[PDB]
């Protein structure tokens, strides 16, 4: 039988405690709560942005759930970014390391207080990965709680027009108002309109892939993740939440015991039939590793190839979020696949029930077939993320799923994504030229930055649909089929796409999953003798630490 | 100077309508784009008291910044407990979460292109992540710590009547298993201990670093000594949000504070309040992040010249709250600048200089009880002392409470084996006690170890013994910081049971006095353990971690 | 120059004031706070219901506000009710009270405390005009800030079709299910839709009515009432609120600067273009009373005769506040009014600026055509709201109007009496329905009858009957629906001597409701008159029936 407290009897438990519980006395604990299972509360609450402003009521809501359910817990704070905030500066190189730091701090805290379980709080992207990292890599009890999405904003525009806004309109109104598309005065009407108040992006971006995601994984209780963060439908996910995470304990279940390789491929199915966020791949590889489960790149090509892409959500489709919640949420992708044979059914999930038990519990309707197309009606039979190898990625790369063609290119190489601007702007990228960002990888750049700059103003010179982007690093807002991202390895690693020069030819088939260079293998190879990498620009701090540890984006970015 | 050195990047110009439209949603509006933002980077938690007070004190911060026409923007960070980790596998956790703490201001200041910082904290590690932040970001930056816990009375079986803390009731167990006391009594001290918020009220690392931080130029003074319980710490919060906020107008930043002068302040006033040696590995390691070169030469040389002064647990009788009672923590500056034991001319976060600081706030003098005029010292020199010699050849640290002392080594990969010994019998009257693989790699993560100490104490080897590690030691000769640690094949790693240990308090040398040909003919047969954990935090922190003797930086 | 503490140099300044310096302390103050004046924040914040959920974060902003204007803030509480879980039970006897004790709540505090001036915080129906009531007593600066409204919430029914739903659509709901024309699934669908989180009612009752009417009397910042409770501008709107507030000490202006006839004459204008709640008639009598500013039933006529009304939602139309948010807000319905000359334009307001200054400087849009109408195309030429007098409503009575109706009394004391005789089916066509006792003083507390309407509109019968009360009707008939009749039963108005047989009439163009007896004989009933004794012999409500007023003058307790 288990032990409900499978840690804390080290603070708790015997003669030699005795300073341990004086301690704990002291945050409120008294005799009766000894007994009790200990449960960290890890909330990334913070006014930085809105995307963590609901966790301070969700964490209370999850206190009250554990003191329901007969645990004791305990609240702590940890980091986010503004991955919103940090775009178009120097903070975007800070973005991805957070969820490293986060991860850390879970563990650390874990580690050193001896407690037996968690619930973790996250609302802004590299957040929800952080938590779910620190879960896996602690095998203790422990339930994920999404902050919920923001609400839909709606801009009045100078012409007496009017559209919903989101962050990405926002970005895009400054680049056409650069062009001479827009007034001032209509860019500041959007800005005022795109984030009401608290939640997090309303699209299908890391947030709420990754908080779909955490459903798929068996991590979330089921139907947590649609409700917008201004819904109190969510303090009742939060006191459930704290009242789960007990009930494991006792059962002596542990994340480990939940995250397994078909629990992954439950993640990947229902990521695949989202059309989510492709940071999704880097976030669900980087969790299997602190799971120690074997999950590779190819494991999304197996599943991907067999699963439909069935939601029409932003920033690709038209819904978001709190559409998905009207029509039923994640259960609703979640049933359609199980019964479509698409999904695992007998995952142990963090209810104590397996994903086929909790459906069954739960009776999802069918897809509503606008939000959520029907299986026999899908976006594209397969998968919304394709995997490509060949020999410009050997170790992979990662691009959204488009209808279309086989594209060849003579190949335009930038040292950066300034440097690739620049030549946009001097007129040196052209249509079937196939441009690649280098030097923007976990090590390169550093932090892998999603970058949007290229892709906006690629867009804005009318190239969306005439050239190939291409990188080591990731890539928002562009054409679907015409981004390459996480190109492995990268260019510091000496990859192919060191090696490129100007002239080289590409040639990118999406429905064969090939990422080729036309270059006579011998040839190409013996460039590698002239291959440096640039000296790290950060040389103290967070981002020296980061470099000297991260590994290929073909395995997650993991530094551990 | 440009009040906004980093915000611009989110709030100015066609290109911030993003950023700007997200931080409407945080409730900034068209008037508070022109205004700093300053980040206040809250430690609190309830998984220990010493964080407890954080929330009130951070709220109170941003009604500062606020009054001042700035712009607060709150976010949290991790803080271990170093008394709940006591005692299990959770003490390899403490020192690291130093390392995380200060990543995670800087993450969180780097992305958000804030123009200063408060940061607040109250256990141990928590104040010297957040100085280590500070220091490495280089901006506008004021540290306000959480406060001291109010004194607890135990009543005894036996009528007695005692002030209690966390050692007094790790002793209390050791006497109740010796059958000295009752279980009876050991549960009184328990529930006496700790009555609610604030940090150990002894001048362990939390209060040391506190007066440190005043001492730097970092706190405002007189901020470190009011309880926690005490609303004049709200007032200093309220000052502390204010204070950042001239610094933007004034154009200064930590660098411009934390300079040589500054560091040889804190040492001073650490020497001079008896502080944890815990305070030679933070002020090292804040150093380095301010890119100032410091030493454990320094320590030794300001050390050599500052007189122990205050009469504190858990050497002497008093509490942070007795020490707040007769004038905080400028009582001890004070005294030391009339006495040209102190720069003056050091900028702090007032935008004036320690010696203009202690003018405006006339501290008294010392009172002779709770802290001693220099005329009257508890030791006439600062009670750190730095160690060096064959043993350790890069420094180590011994709280010297001045003769030779001496032992045959009984060495020991790890505490376990120590205390398996000591139960053996096989540990002995002027035995010298070797505890190496508990450095920042071996460890890892360098415990303060308090099992050994307290068994030795109980056994009643006490003044019997020397105690030597690669490690930390909290309780009780106990030398710590020895380097370089085992792990890096330091003459530790070399010693055998049976070589001869000399200690020279007057001399500053540890040394083996092994044949020094013999001695080297043994690296040979060295050959350091693989890595305990070989995952996560622990497994970076040991790839990235520094000797012990510059502070145990990571970067 | 004014002194900026007016108020709190009685607990700073002198030898005397050791003992309150030395308790200022121990909440946070030090040295150089005891010059600053002293602003009380009062919240109504509580969890009780969703309308006053923001209040907790928006009294810290205010808070924020006053620090950074060089005040110091000090928060405390007061009480709130539901008026939507309140509906359909005993507890409905509590809400109207419930104004009374908010209002001597924040009195208390502010003298006992001698604080300089207040910023205070609502978001349920009554705890608006307890506040705006509080803040005319002191007569010390005040700022009004409201809690927002909530979203409206979608339903999707069994029958496929979506609908934005709230309260009235799940009592709605109710009726249309126990007459077997909604299945109880679609209730359930309807429940889980009306309120999703934080907000108050997001239709034009009492709470939308009270914030724009306090924007109209110049208590509020102009703007401030319609961004929703989920909105950060509310944020915004609060730490403003707090820098408003010190800033009318540095001038000297308090409440009764602001509360002028005019600004009464504004509010009523607003409330009239809003087609807003008829509760807005007790509230504005009661806080002009508080004020010491002569208004009365015949003002409400006046005003209303020349008002249009202009906004196109719920009840009444289509729209909710958010919607008003959306178009720019209550400053849109200001301005329009302004221009027509149907606004006093130089009223003092909370921003030390007149009305029309502030409108100026925020330059608001025009009437956007479908949420607010332009003058020129209103909705009704006239206000919502008709004030009537009579030989039956000799102090006057209210009802909301959009002609002629004559019929047979048919008097109930209390509401269940005539709930019983409709299910008995003697209730019919032609019938001028009575419910007396249902005053102040009678019921008590005055109660907003939502059974009877239901019922009436639910049976079909709501073109048919005429509905009398000495208390107040929530829900329309889609007929017509007479309430604050005074003097009430208790006080022996004619409404007391009424017995089945009489006949009534209502001319809405005449502004008359006259009982059709002959004046000699009715007069020759008040000899047998004898009132009930109160149901309610301890406690607040004991205390209330004592001392509180004709609902002609606004249910005031004195
Ligand atoms: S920026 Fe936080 S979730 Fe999008
Ligand atoms: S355990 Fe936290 S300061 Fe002592
Ligand atoms: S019930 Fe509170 S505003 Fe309607
Ligand atoms: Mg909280
Ligand atoms: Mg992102
Ligand atoms: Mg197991
Ligand atoms: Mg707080
Ligand atoms: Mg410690
Ligand atoms: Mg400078
Ligand atoms: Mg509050
Ligand atoms: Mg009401
Ligand atoms: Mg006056
Ligand atoms: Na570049």
């Amino acid at each position: 039988v288990a032990d409900i407290k499978p840690r804390s009897r080290d603070v708790t438990d015997g003669l030699e405690k005795a300073a341990a519980r004086g301690m704990l006395r002291a945050v409120g604990m008294d005799d009766e709560d000894f007994a009790k299972p200990q449960i960290g509360v890890a909330s990334s609450w913070n006014e930085i942005t809105p995307c963590n402003l609901s966790l301070d009521r969700l964490a209370n809501a999850v206190k009250e759930g554990v003191f329901s359910a007969g645990g004791y817990p305990l609240e702590f704070g940890t980091i986010s970014v503004s991955d919103g905030i940090s775009m178009g500066h120097e903070g975007m190189h800070f973005s991805l390391v957070s969820r490293e730091v986060i991860a850390d701090s879970v563990e650390v805290v874990m580690q050193a207080e001896r407690l037996d379980g968690s619930v973790l709080l996250a609302g802004c992207d590299k957040s929800l990965p952080g938590m779910l990292m620190a879960a896996a890599r602690l095998d203790l009890a422990a339930v994920f709680l999404y902050a919920g999405s923001i609400l839909p904003g709606r801009a009045k525009l100078s012409d007496g027009s009017e559209r919903d806004v989101t962050i990405i309109d926002a970005f895009e109104a400054v680049g056409a108002c650069s062009r001479g598309l827009m007034s001032r005065a209509d860019v500041d009407a959007i800005e005022r309109a795109i984030c009401p108040g608290e939640g997090a992006c309303g699209g299908m971006y890391t947030a709420n892939t990754m908080a779909s995601a955490a459903e798929a994984l068996g991590m979330s209780l089921p139907g947590s993740a649609a409700p917008p963060a201004t819904d109190r439908r969510r303090d009742g996910f939060a006191r459930r939440s704290g009242q789960a995470v007990v009930e494991l304990l006792r059962r002596g279940i542990t994340a480990r015991d939940i995250l397994t390789k078909e629990a992954f491929e439950n993640a990947i199915a229902v990521v695949m039939a989202f059309g989510g966020s492709t940071n999704a791949v880097l976030h669900l590889l980087a969790i299997a590793h602190e799971a120690n489960v074997a999950l590779s790149l190819q494991d999304f090509s197996r599943i991907g190839s067999g699963v439909p892409h069935l939601a029409d959500v932003k920033p690709f489709g038209r819904h978001v979020m709190s559409d998905v919640d009207h029509i039923g949420g994640v259960p609703v992708v979640m049933k359609a696949l199980l019964d479509a044979g698409l999904l695992h059914g007998d995952c142990l999930t963090v209810t104590g029930h397996t994903m086929a038990e909790n459906l069954a519990a739960i009776t999802p309707p069918d897809p509503d077939g606008k939000v959520l197309r029907a299986l026999a009606n899908p976006i594209h039979p397969s998968g919304g993320i394709t995997i490509l190898h060949g020999s410009l990625a050997p170790e992979g790369a990662v691009v959204k799923t488009a209808g279309s063609d086989v594209f060849e290119g003579t190949a335009r190489v930038f040292d950066g994504e300034r440097a690739a601007l620049d030549a946009l702007e001097d007129g040196t990228i052209t249509v079937g030229d196939a441009v690649v960002i280098r030097y923007e990888g976990p090590k390169g750049g550093p932090g892998m930055r999603e970058m949007l700059a290229i892709t906006g103003a690629i867009k804005g010179a009318g190239l969306g649909k005439d050239v190939l982007l291409l990188t080591d690093g990731r890539f928002s807002g562009g054409t679907t089929g015409l981004c390459v991202g996480h190109i492995a390895p990268e260019a510091v690693d000496g990859g192919p796409i060191a090696l490129l020069r100007n002239g080289d030819r590409i040639r990118l088939d999406v429905a064969g999953r090939v990422l080729d260079v036309l270059a006579d293998p011998a040839e190409f190879a013996s460039r590698q003798q002239d291959f440096s990498p640039p000296p790290p620009r950060y040389t103290t701090g967070v981002l020296s630490k980061y470099v000297k540890l991260v590994s290929s984006a073909a395995v997650g970015a993991v530094c551990g």
